């Protein structure tokens, strides 16, 4: 008895697809024209375009089924969408890092774990980018899509910079916990905690490619607690 609902719905859907193909034809063609012609030099303008494109296609009952019947630049549309998504994703990431707060209500274990996961997420994102970037640039260049954001001096550079800020917060936490109570340097919990500090610092340093004065002062301050 659910099958009657199913069948009705399916029927209404197929109907709607014939409807969109027959009454929204030159609309679709208008879109395809706009997509083919499009080019950009700043990724923001592309974002605006993709936003517009999504809103427009959202008027088709189903992208796949309808566009199937038209001379539709599938490759370029997918690439536009992809670049929009990737850049937005990387930017959400840089923001999450720069504005990360280390909750004073958390004890050292969960707080440091949070920072560790954030670091792993950053590392994976950037590594994925670096391994797909050449290919992507080739493609995008062909399609008129900005690629400067993919360069070492684009978003990945920004993320690398923000990771150093993360290092600052991490060492701040380690120093703080190491001061909150007083014990001997030979307590395996305390030694371990100190080492977590140092290892995280070094991991970030190798990742980003250097520190600032402030980072450095924190690193020295830690390495002089041994």
């Amino acid at each position: 008895n659910n099958m009657i609902g199913e069948i009705e719905n399916r029927s209404t859907f197929l109907l709607a697809v014939k409807a969109d193909v027959e009454t929204q034809g030159d609309f679709v063609q208008s879109l395809a024209t706009e997509v083919r012609a499009s080019s950009f030099t700043d990724i923001e303008d592309l974002l605006a375009f993709v936003s517009w494109l999504d809103e427009e296609l959202s008027f088709l009952v189903d992208e796949r089924a309808v566009l199937k019947h038209f001379d539709w630049p599938e490759g370029k549309a997918d690439a536009l969408r992809e670049a929009a998504f990737e850049y937005q994703d990387l930017m959400k990431l840089e923001k999450q890092v720069t504005s990360f707060v280390d909750d004073p209500n958390l004890s050292s274990e969960p707080a440091l774990k949070k920072m560790y996961k954030l670091l792993e997420k950053v590392e994976q994102s950037v590594y994925a980018l670096l391994r797909t970037r050449d290919m992507a640039i080739s493609r995008y260049k062909e399609f008129g899509i900005p690629v400067d954001w993919l360069s070492d001096t684009g978003v990945v550079g920004k993320i690398k910079l923000s990771s150093v800020q993360l290092a600052k917060k991490y060492m701040k936490r380690v120093a703080y916990e190491l001061d909150s109570v007083s014990g001997s340097d030979k307590d395996p919990n305390r030694e371990f905690l100190l080492l977590q500090g140092v290892r995280f610092a070094f991991r970030v340093h190798q990742f980003a490619g250097g520190f600032d004065a402030e980072s450095m002062k924190a690193f020295e301050e830690l390495r002089s607690r041994a």
